[PDB]
């Protein structure tokens, strides 16, 4: 039932656009764009063509009922030109779980990557090879029922669209707004998936955070006020927990964490290099209040796509200004884990993690 | 800053639709309302034939939900009047819902001039048989071209009109299942936003798939009856202190606060009867009322279907009958014969905003 990539049509621009010479993150778009159209017939041929508008009917269910999930990858150019996914396996899997989700309609993931595949194929000048830019790419699943009752569309739109980035100067830390008025998503909820529907409500609380003079929120949850996210990033402490032994800990998936591609990817780079623990585990603000008291913490930071591992340095919490002292450790495990992953990213060491297109 | 409907262009339709049993909101009328915001502000609004929308890939209203609708409707009385009811709480809430995504403000009474002209042009598709009316479909999104999760710098607003027919005393089944939440506390279920309705539609074919017609929305260890659907709850009954009253929960960030629910409290109170009140509500008070024979009715309360009275709820496996028919229904019979004088123009009110 699932589009086939043997099925690509291709439509070459004759608008082609100058290349960038101040990349902005997700403002500047390529040449082309996948689209596949769903509907009572099943999915049409998917196809590469010129970079364009959608035009929607007016009722279209991803407009006002918010059927829309989304994805994020990057690929990289080598010096040999190679260009190369992350890890986009596990993006196609999480994207089929999102659709799901919102009872969209299923695609096969190995014909979606190949379609991609061929989509950067035909935009690889594009991708960038100066050192940290690099292709973010960006599918998307909406519904496109032309109805205003709340039910299961029966046609939808599948597209991709890509983007060149630099850097989202990748080890400049940030602070931290810690309120527990402002809560990202629940158990039971859908802030384990990549939908649109969890983004656009944490505009205002940016908004907030910045009036109190911190760059982004740090999202509690609970009556323990656990440290779930921080911004659209997951969040990882590297410290000496309340047993002792030396440790790096990240929230379980519990249901109020994005499983992201670098968290996961960061958890077992840590495992394989067996030289501390690892371990996924609640943490709460009590729990990290006490260990910076007591000098046991030694780096905080937030792993996504975008922006990779970002340093934290300060939470303002309870009226009350913590010092993170992120930078004071180097930060020796962001900094350790910045190289390796760009050592694979950009093909330095041959790794499975990395698809060729 | 906001548009002026003293600025509005007119396009009338080339190409008019042939108009129509309807079913609630696949048919739409001939026109359209628009109005784009950019750097510069509002754009002039904007009265056009029904056409496509055209969004730039990037859009913010497609990746990060920013967007956010209404709902109300407009009824034509025998002499061919038409008007709206209580508008103005429509587009307050809908301001609310503006300033919750950090989407452009606008001047309320500007955008319901623009409305009413929409509606003027389209009177012809009012429809004007007993429970019949006009649902209008206000919209506001976001449409910055950017993939960072930004307050936008380009909005859309539009507006479009379905006739429609009932949707109005055929009792449902709820499927009550402490596992789905609606909304949380400190979360945007208050909101009449995008992003409360797509994670619903699983959970309603999950009810479908267990017999039930459509999801009694619990909350909180004590599980709370919220929401039904997406219309507000009302239980009509003798509480455990023994005083008849109608009870709906409390707005407490879970509840979006309705425009039928407000009418509904606002009649009640006015006739003085009863004791009227906004307080939670348990499945264990619910148990226990049933049990002892002093619930009355349960219903839902929304715009597309007015007054909805329930029978069942499946809490679980365990069957719970309602006797809501039982008992006339003479409350909700009551408050769907008041609402028709007050909507169909019988009884001057004013609560009816004139076409
Ligand atoms: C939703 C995926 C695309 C995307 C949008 C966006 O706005 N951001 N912002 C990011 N990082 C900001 C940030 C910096 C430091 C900390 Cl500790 C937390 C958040 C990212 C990423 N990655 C991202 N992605
Ligand atoms: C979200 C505004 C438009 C809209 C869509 C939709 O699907 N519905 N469904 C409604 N009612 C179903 C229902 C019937 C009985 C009970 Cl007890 C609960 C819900 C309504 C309405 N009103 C509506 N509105
Ligand atoms: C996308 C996302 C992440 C993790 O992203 P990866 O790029 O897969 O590592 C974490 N949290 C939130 C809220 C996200 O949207
Ligand atoms: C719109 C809405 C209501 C109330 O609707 P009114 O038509 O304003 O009475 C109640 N609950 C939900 C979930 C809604 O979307
Ligand atoms: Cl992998
Ligand atoms: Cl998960
Ligand atoms: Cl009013
Ligand atoms: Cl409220």
């Amino acid at each position: 039932s699932s589009f086939k990539a043997a099925d690509l049509q291709l439509e070459m621009t004759q608008k082609p656009h100058k290349k960038p010479g101040p990349l902005v993150f997700g403002k500047t778009f390529t040449d082309h764009m996948l689209m596949v159209e769903w509907n009572d017939k099943g999915w049409g041929q998917p196809r590469i063509q010129p970079f364009q508008n959608l035009t929607l009917h007016p009722a279209s269910s991803s407009l006002h009922y918010s059927l829309q999930l989304f994805e994020g990858m990057k690929a990289f150019k080598g010096k040999d030109q190679q260009v190369r996914l992350f890890r986009p396996w596990l993006n196609m899997d999480r994207m089929l779980r999102s659709a799901m989700r919102l009872c969209l309609p299923s695609f096969d993931k190995l014909e979606l990557l190949e379609c991609i595949r061929r989509l950067i194929e035909v935009d690889k000048d594009w991708v960038p090879d100066a050192a940290g830019t690099s292709l973010y790419v960006r599918p998307v699943l909406i519904g496109n029922e032309p109805s205003l009752g709340v039910s299961q569309p029966t046609r939808a739109l599948l597209f991709v669209i890509l983007c060149p980035v630099g850097a989202y100067g990748s080890v400049t830390p940030v602070s931290l707004l810690a309120d527990p008025a402002f809560i990202r998503a629940w158990v039971g909820g859908v802030g384990n998936y990549k939908l649109g529907g969890n983004y656009g409500p944490t505009v205002l609380v940016q908004q907030e955070a910045l009036k109190r003079g911190c760059e982004q929120v740090l999202w509690l949850y609970g009556p323990d006020h656990q440290l779930t996210e921080v911004g659209t990033m997951n969040i990882f402490v590297y410290w000496t927990h309340e047993d002792g032994v030396l440790e790096l800990v990240t929230p379980p998936l519990n249901g109020v964490i994005l499983p992201g591609v670098v968290r996961q990817s960061l958890l077992d780079m840590a495992q394989t290099w067996g030289e501390f623990r690892v371990v996924e585990r609640t943490i709460t603000m009590k729990q990290l209040l006490r260990a910076l008291e007591e000098g046991r913490v030694r780096e905080v930071f937030g792993s996504g796509t975008a922006c990779q591992v970002c340093p934290v340095h300060r939470i303002l919490y309870k009226d009350r200004n913590l010092h993170i002292p992120t930078m004071e450790n180097g930060p020796e495990l962001i900094l350790r884990f910045q190289k390796e992953l760009k050592e694979i990213q950009y093909g330095i060491r041959a790794h499975e993690w990395m698809f060729p297109v």
